[PDB]
């Protein structure tokens, strides 16, 4: 985080040990359930790339996943570097050097330049692009850790409908696809994969039946 | 939350990670018992739709209930959009764009727009209507998740009257009904289901007995 | 159709009997399989709306199909009327009047009027618009008359991959969801539903593989 | 096509509806078996590129086939542009301009232009060149849609030699390797894959035997 001192100049503030330990416990306990992404984005609000690096390195276990995240961050940094070629020439006192692909990731940047980049007007959000790369990696990790694809979620012969819907929507949350495909999956795959006992009821209800109506109608079975 | 900086400009503040973890734990332990709604409205005091979306997304299990909440929010947003038609024309410097139905939910807006909305005079409380929609959805979820119907709560042969009346009133709170049906239930169904030893005293007491009078009348057994 | 007589003046020419015979064979024997649309769009080459109605009377035998077609025509005519409000005022005597939603449909127009409309500089196409509305109706009918859903197209244990791909693409063309859902279906659902051996080869091939490579690699299995 | 009117001036004549109907039947029912090419080359007799595009829109139903066809057209157009650099300078007013790679394809040309191009002394054929590019695309598609490789065409225990030869030559015409490999296939692979009795007779006949003698000697076996 970045805060203003008494004089009003921006000063970095280290993350409290409570937040850091909460994030570490979330990563080590939850495996990589899909709710880690919102929790991470809530715990890392307006943080400098050094803070993100601390929040990532501090994790003790799940080292394979952190390695995959390292690979994804490196690929995104290389692509960004290719997109922005270096402008040769001395930097005027009124500006600062343009951050390269690895300057964003914090492997070759000091704290002061990172503070200066996004506190400048107009701002260049190093933190908000680094967090985008990290979240893009976490999406792949979460998708990998989820057991089964959405197309293989099937209600058992005896399973209650509420548990089946819970499994289906957990898997769909873990799924990686655009929003339109997710809407189609919600509309059709839910009815299509049900057990024979509830499939007839769901078809008889109609094509525009809301989730509440389906679950209250299939409550007994 | 909304806080002022040193200069006096409104600045968004992230929710405390302790509060967020407390809400997640509340949803973990309490399932969807009726006391969740006051807890939510206490933990989400004066929060922008960004914070509400964070607090809703962070929940890990019970994904079917969160999907019902999503559908209810969508219905309320569509009804709001129909109720307030779109106005065509350029935006004056002294005003801001009129929010649409999907604008209140925070899924198609920035945080700065909402900050300006809920601080500009006259206020347009996006947060205070999003919280209304969320509570409206949570009410249906709580009613549906009630483990047993009111008619099935009956005092046991050896159960003291305190336990039976507590179970009955908790179930009555969960199964939300109108006021007059609640009055009839309290007056008649409470007496009807009791064990014979308590039923005799309740009947002999009279029809217009308050809850305290019944509880202190049947205290001996 | 429209032809030029010996005096250089455009004159309507009726649809030859065997073209109507071919369209009647298409309607009565193809059972509204997804190939009715190309054959209609071929047989109706540059036809004035009177000829379009002459070809449409064949569908009048099927009550449900003709009802769907009439409803779609009327809805598109209403939308056309809404989007083109009739201008009240003097018009240049060298120009023709304006086609109403019931005059582009040939219900209340005469043949000379449509001939003048089509043979104009610049031309105002009425036949093409009417044909687009008819094709919308036929798309709806073909979607209704589909024999199986896209999620039920599964390759047999020993069916060649080419037959399965042709069946899948025919069903996907009948169902006609949006474009993005179609791309997702082609990329993922095609691989998912295949028989074990072809599924193994397609999985081992990799993700995001063009159809040519899939069919070439899975040729003799 | 191109016809001469009553004044002796070449005028374009549209493709009759039933020719387009026949081509649509060819596309939709033959499943791109190796006989689509002769029927296309027959139905497209002397057609200006506008008519070629009109016939090509039928293939637009098949996404993959149309993509392959479009790619081949574009590649050949690029090669044509490269091999015929546009000459900048004055031209004789009695001569027409030069057809670009996107003007021989009828995408950016008008009908009168192509009529003038084709009806020239000496003629500059645009229809024939466009048809050659289309046939290249169709060859690629037919090769993709083949049901079995040439090495898997084996005569059955009791299949007559004539049926086996016809199947073999159809598959060899689909696969369309170079000419020398085709001659080697015909000479050797045909004898190699035959059933034991016909293989014995063909071996005993000798090497370098014409097809007529092979089929005459192996008639009733
Ligand atoms: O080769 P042809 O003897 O000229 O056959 C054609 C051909 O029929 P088939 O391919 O079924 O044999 C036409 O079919 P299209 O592919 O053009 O559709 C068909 O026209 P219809 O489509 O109208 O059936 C026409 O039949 P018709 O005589 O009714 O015009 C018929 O010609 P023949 O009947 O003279 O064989």
């Amino acid at each position: 985080p970045i805060v203003q001192n008494l004089q009003g100049q921006m000063v970095h503030q280290a993350i409290s040990p409570r937040t850091l330990n909460a994030w570490v416990k979330v990563v080590e306990e939850k495996a990589f359930s899909p709710e880690v992404i919102p929790m991470f984005s809530a715990l890392s609000e307006g943080a400098t790339p050094q803070d993100l690096n601390t929040m990532l390195n501090t994790v003790g276990g799940h080292q394979a996943a952190m390695q995959m995240l390292k690979e994804t961050i490196n690929e995104e940094a290389a692509e960004w570097d290719r997109l922005h070629p270096v402008h040769a020439g001395p930097i005027a006192p009124g500006q600062m050097r343009e951050p390269r692909g690895s300057d964003i990731a914090g492997t070759t940047s000091t704290l002061q330049e990172q503070i200066g980049w996004m506190t400048h007007n107009p701002p260049i959000p190093v933190g908000e692009i680094y967090k985008r790369w990290i979240i893009l990696g976490l999406n792949k990790i979460v998708r990998m850790y989820s057991p089964t694809s959405i197309l293989d979620i099937r209600q058992g012969p005896k399973e209650p409908f509420r548990d089946y819907v819970d499994r289906f929507y957990k898997t769909l949350r873990a799924e990686q696809a655009s929003q339109e495909v997710k809407n189609w999956m919600t509309e059709t795959l839910l009815v299509q994969n049900a057990n024979p006992d509830c499939k007839t009821i769901l078809k008889a209800l109609g094509p525009g039946a809301t989730l509440e109506e389906m679950m209250t109608a299939c409550q007994g079975v």
